[PDB]
C-alpha cells in the first residue's frame, strides 16, 4: 500500500495515431523511456491522458501550439 505509483504508470496499447484534434486534446508531454520507442502522452479534458510516440506528425502541429503539461499532479 502507497507504494508503487498511482499516475504516470506506463506506456499504452492504443496511441493517439488517428486524427485527434486540439478540441478533444489539450496538452502534450514525453514520458519515459520504458516505451524503447519514443514515448509521448497527452492530456483530455475527459479528465484523463493519452499514450502517443513522439514525432508521428499530427503531435507537431499540437506541441507547436501547446506545451510540456506544468506541474506532476493531477
Amino acid at each position: 500500500s502507497k507504494s508503487m505509483q498511482v499516475p504516470f504508470s506506463r506506456c499504452c496499447f492504443s496511441f493517439a495515431e488517428q486524427e485527434i484534434p486540439l478540441r478533444a486534446i489539450l496538452c502534450y508531454r514525453n514520458t519515459s523511456s520504458i516505451c524503447s520507442n519514443e514515448g509521448l502522452i497527452f492530456k483530455l479534458k475527459r479528465g484523463k491522458e493519452a499514450c502517443a510516440l513522439d514525432t508521428v506528425g499530427w503531435v507537431q502541429r499540437h506541441r507547436k501550439m501547446l506545451r510540456h503539461c506544468p506541474s506532476k499532479r493531477k
